[PDB]
DNA sequence: CTTCAGCAGCACGTAGGGGAGAATTGG
RNA sequence: CUUGCUCGGUUCGCCGAGACUCCCCUACGUGCUGCUGAAG
DNA sequence: CCAATTC
């Protein structure tokens, strides 16, 4: 299950004011401070609606409006998993430990000895009860199936400065015969180059790249970034998901990239199948501004 | 003005915790 | 094989060779440096 | 149609 990343282009606000990642943060911080008998105590977070409710009442843990089981389970069982995790890591080196010293005593009472004393344990917890190695937070927003990325069909979607693409024909190709092109216009190809050009099969790189336009000792061409992006989002495949109000929009170029080097896919295929080739939960960094994808099991 | 000694990391590892859905269902 | 990343050739028009299991967190070595005390 | 349920 390779995963497969891509990045952002328009969002409502900064994925910070958001009530998925606002009640992850908060309910991070209540369970990673726990004691050891608090933990138990209110260890049994629901998996119902009545139940996810009432624990954040009896945990008052604060809510800023969301409530989605599939998506409040999700930032629940990854947190309380993180804490027994820590106790999990702190407790390995014990087991290993007590095996070890069982090995040694059974060998001294073989060679009639009495057993040597070891070290009781390694605990987590310190003098006021809380443990030791208190976790940080999981800045990841994960998504689920009521929210899964979809073709950004502007019948409903918001009105954006983007372009728009039929989820059911194929996707375009990358300017196919490359030296076809006029004089004085973007990927032309001098005739000087046109000897001695790849005839192996590889990425066809687009005019206005990054890697074409960037500093560097020998390349004397003027880096322009307002207008290398502001010309690249024209051909770009844009991807929806939406929590509520929140309407992140990505670039399914990152997809078209994955399925092309593995395997997979070839020109034929229409938008609903590249993004039927992997898992509909995928993750977003809020502060790097990327999304991470997964394949499915094939 | 040389050896140490218990701490911190702009950076590199490492080592070990956690994680990375979808099909059947109900107002 | 359209975005993204690495390394390069160039008349500067874009050309070539690549990598692709990723993220978060708490610890912990290393020179660097800082903070003290022994040593003629 | 789209939040909630078990797996």
């Amino acid at each position: 299950c390779p995963p497969a990343k891509v990045n952002i282009l328009a969002q409502s606000r900064p994925l910070s004011e958001w009530p998925i990642n606002l009640v992850s943060k908060g309910v991070q911080e209540y369970v990673y401070g726990l004691t050891a008998a608090e933990r138990e105590a209110n260890g049994d977070f629901g998996t119902s609606r009545k139940s996810l409710d009432r624990w954040f009442a009896r945990t008052g843990v604060p809510t800023h409006g969301y409530t989605t089981v599939q998506g409040l389970n999700l930032i629940l069982r990854h947190t309380f998993n993180r804490y027994d995790g820590v106790i999990k890591k702190v407790e390995t080196r014990n087991e290993k430990r007590r095996s070890k010293a069982t090995r040694i005593n059974v060998s001294r009472e073989a060679d009639g000895l009495p057993p040597i004393e070891a070290e009781p344990e390694e605990t987590a917890f310190g003098p006021d009860g809380k443990l030791k190695e208190r976790p940080g937070i999981n800045p990841s927003i994960y998504c689920y199936q009521q929210v899964s990325p979809v073709p950004y069909n502007p019948a409903k979607h918001p009105a954006l400065p983007f372009s728009g693409v039929d989820p059911g024909a194929p996707l375009p190709l990358g300017t196919p015969n490359r030296l076809s092109i006029p004089k004085g216009q973007p990927g032309y190809v001098p005739e000087w180059q046109r000897p001695h050009l790849s005839t192996k099969n590889k990425r066809i790189r687009k005019w206005y790249a990054r890697a074409n336009w960037r500093r560097k000792p020998g390349r004397k061409s003027v880096l322009d970034e307002a207008k290398l992006k502001e010309a690249a989002l024209k051909e770009a495949i844009p991807i929806i998901v939406t929590i509520g109000k929140d309407w992140i929009v990505m670039d399914a170029r990152g997809l078209l990239r994955a399925v092309y080097w593995r395997g997979i896919a070839k020109p034929g295929l229409s938008l609903k199948e590249l993004l039927g080739f992997f898992s509909g939960d995928p993750v977003l960094d809020p502060k790097r501004g990327i999304a991470t994808f997964t394949f499915k099991l094939g």
